[PDB]
């Protein structure tokens, strides 16, 4: 997964103005470490500071002092949280006056489509979540710029601004077969009777596998397709 939320975060550092702020000094939030994880790009962006007055934090929003950020970062934790919206009102409470809020969701993704077409060569015509319903298994609304916009706007933020950013990779076989079967254990409980599992489930890796060697080669590669939505809001 990481080789596509690493360009995203390039993104999401650039598009929260951090680089470039009159706010000084930073004293940054990269949420869960969500961004330092994948990238260096922050961390290298606050080493390349001449001040040397900057503090980063990298802690959990989902359980902070009152007014202190000037940034806080959240790449892609919102449609994972417990409580998106008691997050994003944390966000708003360590936000100091002038502190940016940036944040990435998922809009869309290919991985979804790839699982449905291999599940499709299964005779019964078995169910299987579409992209719009996955996204909605939790935290919806965070794939909608219109949904986010509000929410930000309903907490304080101002100068709000939700723009899709697609970008493109490409990941080996293995490694997209094992993001799979990481996804499609907790799918079938919600998408097919016991029936249905006890008759198909045992035989998915086989199937999936054989796809995916079927359709991309042998040793080849799959396509990482996605849009994420990129936010950010000003605390006034």
């Amino acid at each position: 997964t990481e080789k596509l939320t690493g360009l995203y975060a390039q993104t999401l550092v650039d598009y929260s103005g951090v680089a470039n702020t009159s706010q000084k000094p930073l004293i940054v939030l990269d949420n869960a470490c969500g961004i330092g994880a994948v990238s260096s790009v922050l961390n290298h962006t606050l080493q390349d500071e001449a001040k040397k007055t900057w503090k980063l934090t990298c802690g959990d929003l989902s359980e902070l002092p009152d007014g202190h950020y000037t940034h806080v970062f959240v790449a892609f934790g919102f449609q994972s949280f417990p409580d998106a919206n008691a997050a994003l009102k944390e966000c708003f409470r360590i936000l100091a006056s002038g502190g940016i809020l940036a944040s990435s969701t998922w809009q869309n993704f290919n991985w979804i489509p790839i699982m449905k077409a291999a599940i499709e060569t299964i005779p019964g015509n078995l169910p299987f979540p579409t992209q719009k319903e996955f996204i909605a298994l939790h935290n919806a609304g965070w794939d909608s710029e219109s949904y986010i916009q509000s929410e930000l706007e309903k907490l304080g933020f101002r100068d709000v601004k939700v723009i899709p950013v697609p970008k493109e990779t490409s990941i080996p076989i293995d490694e997209f077969f094992e993001v799979c079967m990481m996804i499609i254990p907790y799918l079938l409980p919600k998408f097919w009777t016991e029936e249905q599992r006890e008759s198909h489930e045992k035989d998915v890796p086989m199937v999936l596998r054989q796809y995916l060697q079927d359709t991309y080669g042998a040793n080849g590669q799959v396509p990482l397709e996605a849009v994420a939505l990129i936010t950010t809001g000003l605390k006034p």
